[PDB]
């Protein structure tokens, strides 16, 4: 509350770890579905389905330009990718199974980064 605060958790390198981490995810073999915006114009359905796109390229261009303001907000688009492609791909899909696999990679760098 005023004037009485908890203390300070140092967050000078979340900006270059979030960095760090983005690298490894775009490296992931399984990040192919994930690498670039879907096209609106050639998926039939994705515009009206999936009501905030977000993609690793996107994410890079943000975190490049400071729209995060803190690390949550940067995991919550991590992990809007991937409940992205869990609402429009089935499980049993190469592209499903990919986001599975990929949320699983981040969700442990993420832990062992930052937890």
């Amino acid at each position: 509350s005023m004037s009485v605060k908890k203390p300070k958790r140092d967050d000078s390198k979340d900006l270059a770890l979030c960095s760090m981490i983005l690298t490894e995810m775009e490296t992931h073999e399984d990040a192919w579905p994930f690498l670039l915006p879907v096209n609106l114009k050639l998926v039939p359905g994705y515009k009206k389905v999936i009501k905030k796109p977000m993609d690793f390229s996107t994410i890079r261009e943000k975190l490049s330009s400071g729209q995060y303001p803190n690390l949550e907000t940067f995991a919550l688009d991590v992990r809007l990718v991937f409940d992205n492609c869990e609402t429009f791909n089935e499980d049993d899909s190469d592209i499903g199974r990919a986001g599975h696999n990929m949320r699983k990679y981040f969700e442990k760098k993420w832990t062992d980064t930052f937890k």
